This record gives structure tokens, C-alpha cells and sequence, in this order.
């Protein structure tokens, strides 16, 4: 996240770090005790057997006993298209089930088909590049825009300065009005261009599918 701020510790208890031999590579969102959702591009070409799913994290540089760590048992796909960067969503089934507590909570999702208007105020977040990789979870106020955005995405733009998501924020939730409406998918013009909005997989278009998998 470029131009954001440190989150209060454990402010976003559904926020997940996907890791490979102890190194963050993507965000995800806890959507049931034994499932997270992230971007399909996050696990393209990746050794899924090596992926660790880290719940209840705040500062990745620290040892944090609040953390719970799982392996990925299975992935569920929904028509990811890497050429057009469409349907950029995956569900990762965990090899066990999270202990749900203050620091580890399931996210709330929108209704299937909900579409955000121009002007909706959201929070983006993640441990991605700060302009290297963040140690402390970052959050950022953004505004939904339809200009320079396809109908098949939800896009956001920070007004009046250069700020936005960046590499390693891939897969992270966009929270609007308390609900997870986006999964960070792609940037154009480099991170924080101030020109192209950031694009997210539109979670509300995939809710019936998510529901069918997670119960
Ligand atoms: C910057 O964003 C914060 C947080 O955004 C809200 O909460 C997110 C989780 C998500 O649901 C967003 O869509 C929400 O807009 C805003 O914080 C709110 O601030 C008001 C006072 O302005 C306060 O009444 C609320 O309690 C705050 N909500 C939370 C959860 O902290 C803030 O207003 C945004 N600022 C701007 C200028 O956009
Ligand atoms: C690296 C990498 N490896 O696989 C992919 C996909 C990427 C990739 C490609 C891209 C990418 O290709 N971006 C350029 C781009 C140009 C044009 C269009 S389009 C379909 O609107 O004409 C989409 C994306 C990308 O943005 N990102 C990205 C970077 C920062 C944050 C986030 Cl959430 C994503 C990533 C990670
Ligand atoms: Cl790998
Ligand atoms: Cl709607
Ligand atoms: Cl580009």
C-alpha cells in the first residue's frame, strides 16, 4: 500500500497473509473457519503445497503468538482468465479450521449482484510494497470510480494525491460499508499513478459461488 497508514493492531481480523517459506507474497480474506479467498493470480505458477496461510497477524517482522498458521488442502477456481485479467478469484480450503476469536474473524460479504456506485468510500489494505514489503499492516482510504474501469471490475482511486495498492497487496480485501467488495487484482501506470484506478475482482459477482463452497 502506497501512501496509506498503519492499521491499529488487529483492526481487520479477517485479513490474511499468504506466505512461502516465511515470506509474505499475497493477501487473502478469511471467509469461513476453513476457507480464505484471494486473487487467482496470486497462486498461478506457485507451489500450492508450500503456501502457508497466516491468520491473526499484524507486524510480520515480529513473533506474534496471536497467529494461526495453516496449509492449503484444495483450491476452487471460477474461470480465471489471465489474458484479460478476469474472474481473478480463488478460494483456498485450509488443512484445518481457524479458532475464531478477537484477532481472527470471518469477513462479512455483500449480497450477490450488489454494484457500488461512483463515490463509495472504502478502505484498501495489505502488506504489499510501500512505494519494500510492509512489516505492519497498512490501510488506505479510497473512492470507487467507474471511469477507466470495466464493468467486470470494481475500481478505486485516491483523489488529489498519488496513493494506492501495490505488489504484494494482490489478493487483499477492499472493505466498503463493512463488507468485502473487492479482491486486489491489478494496477496500471505503476503503483499509485494518480491516473489509473486500482482494479479489484468484484466479490459481489461471485457470492452465490462462494456460498456454495463454504456453506
Ligand atoms: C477513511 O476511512 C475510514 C474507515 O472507512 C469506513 O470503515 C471501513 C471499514 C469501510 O466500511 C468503509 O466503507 C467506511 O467508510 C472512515 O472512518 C469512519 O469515520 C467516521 C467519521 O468520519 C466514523 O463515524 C466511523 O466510525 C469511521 N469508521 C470506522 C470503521 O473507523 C473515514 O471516514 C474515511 N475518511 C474519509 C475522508 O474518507
Ligand atoms: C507480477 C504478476 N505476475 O502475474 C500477474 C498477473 C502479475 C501482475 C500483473 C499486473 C498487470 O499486468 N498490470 C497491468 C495491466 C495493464 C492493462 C490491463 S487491462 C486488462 O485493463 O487492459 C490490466 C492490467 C499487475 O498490475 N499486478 C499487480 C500490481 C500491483 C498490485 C496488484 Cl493487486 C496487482 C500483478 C501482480
Ligand atoms: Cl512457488
Ligand atoms: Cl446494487
Ligand atoms: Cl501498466
Amino acid at each position: 500500500i502506497v501512501g496509506g497508514r498503519r492499521a491499529r493492531p488487529h483492526a481487520w481480523p479477517f485479513m490474511v497473509s499468504l506466505q512461502l517459506r516465511g515470506g509474505h507474497f499475497c493477501g487473502a480474506t478469511l471467509i469461513a473457519p476453513n476457507f480464505v479467498m484471494s486473487a487467482a493470480h496470486c497462486v498461478a505458477n506457485v507451489n500450492v503445497r508450500a503456501v502457508r496461510v497466516v491468520l491473526g497477524a499484524h507486524n510480520l517482522s515480529r513473533r506474534e503468538p496471536t497467529r494461526q498458521v495453516f496449509a492449503v488442502q484444495r483450491i476452487f477456481e471460477n474461470g480465471y482468465d489471465p489474458v484479460n485479467l478476469l474472474n481473478d478469484i480463488v478460494i483456498l480450503q485450509l488443512n484445518g479450521s481457524a479458532t475464531i476469536n478477537a484477532n481472527v474473524q470471518v469477513a462479512q460479504l455483500p449480497a450477490q449482484g450488489r454494484r457500488l456506485g461512483n463515490g463509495v468510500q472504502c478502505l484498501a489494505m495489505g502488506w504489499g510494497l510501500l512505494g519494500g514489503i510492509a512489516s505492519v499492516l497498512q490501510e488506505l482510504n479510497v473512492t470507487v470510480v467507474t471511469s477507466l474501469c470495466r464493468r467486470s471490475n470494481v475500481c478505486t482511486l485516491v483523489r488529489g494525491r498519488q496513493a494506492g495498492v501495490c505488489f504484494g497487496d494482490s489478493g487483499s480485501p477492499l472493505v466498503c460499508n463493512g463488507l468485502i467488495h473487492g479482491i486486489a487484482s491489478f494496477v496500471r501506470g505503476g503503483c499509485a499513478s494518480g491516473l489509473y484506478p486500482d482494479a479489484f475482482a468484484p466479490v459481489a459477482q461471485f457470492v452465490n459461488w462462494i456460498d456454495s463452497i463454504i456453506q
